[PDB]
């Protein structure tokens, strides 16, 4: 987990798959879920290192956790920590979207950010932290998600 509830994040590169604005939308919208229920606060920075580093990549991409091309593995984030910790990586061999068609960025990002903050997968099929991609018109967290994060960072209110 993170010591400070005030965290910075930065979209290092953008998937051309979408117009960058929608990319920022899907991200900020991802960070909101978690901010909506915990004392966590997020500031995106446009340059320099940030706590949560966000990037879209492929295959071997430095870290010892290479992507497998289209399909299969979609994304992976790192548990809270300096440097690589809290960092989230997206698989560019995927066709990232801002809609119902396969691999909706927002949805996956939300999940990834969950790991960035410390969370593990959920056994609740209805939780965002559940390890299987599925698309839902509304995308709010499950009781499971909220409970999970609030025991870590407390509650908002
Ligand atoms: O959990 C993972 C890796 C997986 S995955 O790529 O299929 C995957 C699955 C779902 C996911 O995020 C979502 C979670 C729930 C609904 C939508 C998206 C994000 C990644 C592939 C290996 O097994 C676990 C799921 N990364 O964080
Ligand atoms: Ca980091
Ligand atoms: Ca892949
Ligand atoms: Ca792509
Ligand atoms: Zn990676
Ligand atoms: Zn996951």
């Amino acid at each position: 987990r993170w010591e400070q509830t005030h965290l910075t994040y930065r979209i290092e590169n953008y998937t051309p798959d979408l117009p960058r604005a929608d990319v920022d939308h899907a991200i900020e919208k991802a960070f909101q879920l978690w901010s909506n229920v915990t004392p966590l606060t997020f500031t995106k920075v446009s340059e320099g290192q940030a706590d949560i580093m966000i990037s879209f990549v492929r295959g071997d991409h430095r870290d010892n956790s290479p992507f497998d091309g289209p399909g299969g593995n979609l994304a992976h984030a790192f548990q809270p920590g300096p440097g690589i910790g809290g960092d989230a990586h997206f698989d560019e061999d995927e066709r990232w979207t801002n809609n119902f068609r396969e691999y909706n960025l927002h949805r996956v990002a939300a999940h990834e950010l969950g790991h960035s903050l410390g969370l593990s997968h959920s056994t609740d099929i209805g939780a965002l932290m559940y390890p299987s991609y599925t698309f839902s018109g509304d995308v709010q967290l499950a009781q499971d998600d909220i409970d999970g994060i609030q025991a870590i960072y407390g509650r908002s209110q």
